[PDB]
């Protein structure tokens, strides 16, 4: 199954640290994230909010780009990757009505999205789902693990994505950090 | 709403004429095909078979290619527009495990997909959908309307895109052959 859902309520393997409402309307603080991989319609008891996306192909990352990742990307559910954080994502009209190398352009040409990502890693292990074609409210749902050693560096990479020129059109964000139960 | 669904069996507002079942498992020969614009999770009574998708952003088109393509295209459901033809097809695991810049050179540079298409407007009309990403059996649902003028030159279209190299990854296809009602 490529399809993740992410339940905010009152059970599930995270505990919510905090959730920092950076742009757009937030999301309601819970006890806990429940994730699943499967769809779920029957919204949870005690539940606050529902997040869903799938996994899909690359859309913008070059061959000699993903050779560099697979080089030093870590795995997700290292035993010492017991901080989280779940990033949800909304892109503008202006950003989808664009081509695909005007994309392109502002990913990786213009924002060094790649370049710049790669400095976190082996610390950072991370997994991106996609859920603008579902009809979500978001775009995407980021997630990243890593030990807390590395808490420090991981924000101070949130700073550097948010000043791109990419992020000029991100116009919804949440950050919802988690530790491992 | 960006979904579509194509339900084979006794109703609908298309006739099927024939279907030909070109490259791998076929479908199910039906009366007609019954256009929604939605998903379908109730089976409709004596049909065959559901495809469904999603309209989606642009995935290798540049600005240029939006440019030309946009001058020329026809909108759909033009009077004369009584013929049409449903084409779902399949990639292999080979292409999708490729990167970006890879698919984009065997879907321009190497076959021509655009250019090629480009000949063959504004007499068809198209919509393209996706669905790899709902787990369907097909990666794509394609769409194509014309008056019968222009059932030959479609015809020869067909088999311009069958020689190129892009279709060397296509492990499924089948062409619903359709009729206004
Ligand atoms: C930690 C190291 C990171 C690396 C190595 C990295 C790498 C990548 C790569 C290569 C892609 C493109 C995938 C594709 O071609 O489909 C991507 C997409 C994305 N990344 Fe990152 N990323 C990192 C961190 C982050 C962070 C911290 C955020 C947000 C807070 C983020 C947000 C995104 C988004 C939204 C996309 C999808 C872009 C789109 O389709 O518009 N990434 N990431
Ligand atoms: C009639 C003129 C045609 C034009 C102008 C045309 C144009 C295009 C364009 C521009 C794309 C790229 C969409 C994007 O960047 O997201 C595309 C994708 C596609 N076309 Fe065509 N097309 C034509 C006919 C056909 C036919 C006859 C077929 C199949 C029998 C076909 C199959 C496809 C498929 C499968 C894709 C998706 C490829 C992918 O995302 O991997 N096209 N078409
Ligand atoms: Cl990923
Ligand atoms: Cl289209």
């Amino acid at each position: 199954n490529n399809r993740y859902s992410f339940i905010g309520g009152r059970t599930g393997q995270w505990q919510v640290v905090k959730i920092r409402n950076v742009l757009g309307p937030g999301l309601q603080l819970v006890e806990k994230v429940n994730i699943l991989n499967g769809a779920v319609a029957e919204i949870p008891l005690d539940s606050a909010w529902r997040l869903q996306g799938f996994a899909s192909n690359i859309r913008y990352a070059i061959r000699t780009e993903l050779e560099a990742l697979q080089a030093v990307q870590p795995m997700l559910n290292r035993a010492e990757a017991i901080l989280a954080v779940l990033i949800p994502i909304k892109k503008s009209a202006q950003w989808w009505e664009m081509a695909q190398d005007e994309r392109r352009d502002i990913f990786e040409r213009e924002s060094h999205h790649t370049a710049v990502g790669l400095e976190y890693l082996p610390g950072v292990a991370r997994r991106l789902l996609h859920c603008r074609d579902l009809g979500e409210e978001f775009d995407f749902l980021t997630w990243f693990e890593f030990a807390p050693e590395h808490s420090s560096a991981f924000n101070e990479l949130l700073l550097r994505m948010r000043a791109s020129k990419e992020w000029e059109y991100v116009e919804r964000e949440v950050e919802v950090w988690l530790k491992r139960l």
